[PDB]
């Protein structure tokens, strides 16, 4: 399992959970010196627990599929809380089975379900440290509307980070201050599976992706990825979707 206190944390103990999630992660090949994730995994060893405790102590156990970095549900204190999705349901079965009580969330854990019923898109939800924190604190307390927003915080800044180096760059610039996502971090996240597909499909092709993939930049806007040698691949991405999952 991997843990991640926030009292006393900082820039540093914070990268050296992600590293840690990384590295819990299981892959067999890596390509183009990426860990790629494993097509699927039997029974319960498709599930990481993450233990997350918030400045005063008090913990959630968020489980992960580790095929592809999926937060599935989440145990606070006997109840545990699953997306309303057959992926979640069937981790029900594995996971948190001591739980009193098993709750499901009223919405799936994409971000598109997400943010409706938090009521706001994650370019206006500050993350950081900070944010992970209230987070943790307002999933202790079921409510469905603040669940929403408390798990867009938890999802980019525990998976996405774990993704992509640049997104645990944001989060440790955020540690003591919370600020909204930029663009390039809202544009990383929603092309991890394209990028993941095209990283796999320049393998026999000269290192040449089939399709570009168009992100924006950081400071500005458009920018197209089209082979392995771009900063994207060789710095930035981390692990990627197996292809068997696209």
């Amino acid at each position: 399992d991997v843990s991640f206190r926030l009292s006393g944390a900082d820039p540093r103990s914070y990268g050296m959970f992600i590293k840690d999630l990384r590295n819990a992660l299981p892959f067999r090949e890596k390509v183009y010196n990426i860990p790629l994730l494993l097509p699927s995994v039997s029974g319960a060893g498709r599930y990481l627990l993450m233990h997350l405790f918030n400045y005063d102590g008090k913990t959630i156990t968020v489980a992960v599929d580790v095929t592809n970095v999926y937060i599935m549900g989440y145990l606070a204190d006997t109840t545990s809380y699953f997306f309303n999705e057959p992926a979640a349901e069937l981790a029900s079965q594995y996971v948190f089975r001591d739980a009193r009580r098993k709750i499901t969330l009223p919405y799936s854990g994409n971000y598109e379900r997400l943010q409706i019923a938090a009521g706001k898109p994650r370019e206006k939800i500050p993350i950081g440290l900070p944010a992970l924190d209230s987070a943790i604190s307002t999933l202790l307390h079921y409510d469905s509307t603040a669940a929403a927003g408390a798990l867009l915080v938890l999802i980019q800044t525990t998976a996405e980070a774990a993704r992509f180096k640049y997104i645990e760059q944001q989060i440790q610039e955020r540690a003591y201050r919370d600020e909204v996502p930029s663009l390039a971090t809202i544009s990383l996240e929603n092309s991890w599976s394209g990028l993941s597909k095209q990283i796999q499909l320049a393998q026999g092709n000269n290192g040449i992706f089939r399709t570009p993939i168009v992100l924006v930049d950081n400071k500005g806007n458009r920018v197209q990825i089209t082979n392995v040698t771009s900063k994207v691949v060789t710095s930035n991405i981390q692990l990627l979707l197996n292809t068997r999952n696209i």
